[PDB]
């Protein structure tokens, strides 16, 4: 696999979380579509609140935005001794560590350079400080890289013409490029990407208020739906390919996704049209055997009893699971950051883990 | 078939339309959910202009207010001679006639007065009157009786259990109890019905705004969703069976209604869940072969980039059908006022047409 194009050619957005100047720079998404702005944060308790806010939002980037959190507070200590800046540190990474503790790639962030700084406790201070700098970029890079790969992959196995997403899976639900997002944005740059369908997706509109508002910022061509209308567009031949992200893949290759992944899937299979999950490597978590082992988060029914600002149903019971499962057989292929795999996915995961 | 209730014993709301004491009552639908309120029209030009506000909706409530709005004429006319009388009913014929120029049941019901009245014109004044006055009430009765018998054929078909349906066919979408209405009301007294799924049905949100409301008042048990939800519910076994209302059945029973449906049809294929349409005998056009012959109308892109009252999204092309066309193999069977009609829909339902 050959990477063709670099982080500028694919997108014009800067970085999703940023750090320069020992501050830390974040795309307030909170502000998005209406607004589009970058916020700079100079302290960790604000970077700590612009996790919780969800200003960020997107594992890579709630991530990134921890680790950048650490390297702002080796960079900004008044600690003299190295006894008080380690005091201190734990101090920022408890701080950090209780944003969402639902989210995971936060946990792993902070534990990643948790360890790299118990590891070289003896080192110098003005030393240890360069090493959490540096593997809070690492952590972020990291991230954009493997969104490279996935593009690249996923450019190879899609076909030309037009696809169809779901919720958010651009560039603002990771570092840099997304992993949905840099598939298409491969696609458009190479011109196999005639037209991307949005589905808005219910009930947190991620789809209309993120997805359509990155995609356009490109100038990839984009047409917004509402959820019930994936089916009749599929019904009418006006989609070749679909791609969703996924939040978990587990062994048999079953995955969770936000709410709707579900209905394309089986809706997919209904007009033969080829339906592909993308993620990197570390969404897949080899521990479970099945999707009935991923547990189901249902969330406040005020997101579906309102809608934007305003409310739109009289005060009745509501069904709020924010993300499906879908069983592996609907899966055409998965992407990945270190190649595609096809089925059988439970031997071919298992393989792909055995090779890295 | 035996009808073993009637209105008052099914459903706790007034006719969506009524006629009494020479005025117009209809619930106002544009102030649901937050409020309810009947609202009280005593002259033809406000009767035509709640037809255009969309104070009233629904094909047969529709046709029912602008049937009474000629009755309101007939009644309030200042007329002294038959010659005055008949042309001032042609002008309010008219006025109602330039509402919504296309709701079909409108044109129908104006058109049966017209009729009526032209057939009748060497009657005398209070003669003529009556006849209209009469015939605004068999038009209004009659969509609640054909209701009344749906909703005891569809109880018969449909299992006990938990049910499933899609956007607004109650009694806000006819004069009285509605067709989908008629059916869950009628298994709601009966005790067969232990839960109704409701799919909020994006653009419009008639699902959430309509649909659980007035399932509301009437203490049925309910669960709004996000219509991205309805395959998630479907493959946890937790519906036992979809109806749905449909607005216009062809030969062989292909059928379009509110975008989404075609969707459901689909998904309970999947899960060999059993799919129902039900409507008025009036609702199947003969003169129509297969669903490819019914036109798709599109709808403001305002539908989709709001919701409720909110702007959601950045200004990008948008797809906005509103109805999908479901082909005949979807559906289970069809329930209409005159019984239910079994594949193959296209011969059942030609007899079904002799026999009447």
């Amino acid at each position: 696999m050959e990477i063709r194009y670099t982080p500028k050619e694919l997108t014009k957005l800067p970085r999703t979380v940023e750090y320069k100047n020992k501050s830390v720079y974040m795309i307030n998404q909170r502000l998005l579509p209406k607004e589009f702005k970058v916020e700079k944060f100079s302290k960790v308790e604000e970077v700590a609140e612009a996790i919780k806010n969800m200003t960020v939002r997107g594992a890579p980037a709630i991530g990134a935005a921890a680790g950048f959190g650490l390297a702002l507070y080796a960079e900004t200590s008044k600690a003299k001794t190295k006894e008080e800046f380690l005091d201190g540190f734990e101090k920022a990474y408890e701080i950090l560590k209780n944003t969402r503790p639902t989210a995971v790639n936060l946990f792993w962030a902070l534990n990643r350079i948790k360890k790299l700084v118990e590891e070289h406790s003896e080192d110098p201070l003005d030393e240890i400080k360069r090493l959490i700098v540096q593997e809070a970029y690492k952590i972020a890079d990291e991230d954009v890289e493997a969104n490279l790969r996935m593009g690249h992959y996923g450019a190879e196995v899609l076909p030309e013409g037009n696809i169809l997403t779901h919720c958010n899976a651009g560039s603002l639900a990771t570092v840099h490029l997304g992993t949905v997002g840099s598939v298409v944005r491969v696609m458009h740059k190479d011109g196999s990407l005639k037209l991307l369908w949005l589905d808005e997706t219910r009930p947190v509109l991620q789809g209309a208020r993120l997805s359509a508002w990155e995609y356009s910022y490109d100038g990839l061509n984009v047409k917004l739906i509402a959820d019930n209308a994936a089916a009749f567009v599929m019904q009418q031949g006006f989609v070749d390919a679909i791609i969703v992200g996924a939040d978990r893949i587990v062994a048999n290759g079953d995955f969770a996704n936000k709410i709707g992944t579900y209905m394309l899937a089986v809706l997919a299979r209904e007009h033969g049209i080829p339906f592909f999950a993308v993620a990197p490597l570390s969404s897949i978590d080899m521990e479970l055997k099945s999707g009935k082992d991923i547990p189901i988060e249902e969330r406040s029914p005020e997101e579906v009893l309102t809608c934007g600002g305003c409310r739109i149903a009289p005060d009745v019971p509501v069904y709020n699971p924010a993300f499906d499962v879908t069983p592996h057989k609907y899966l055409t292929g998965i992407i990945t950051d270190r190649g595609v795999v096809w089925p059988p996915f439970k031997r071919n995961l298992k393989k792909l883990f055995e090779v890295n």
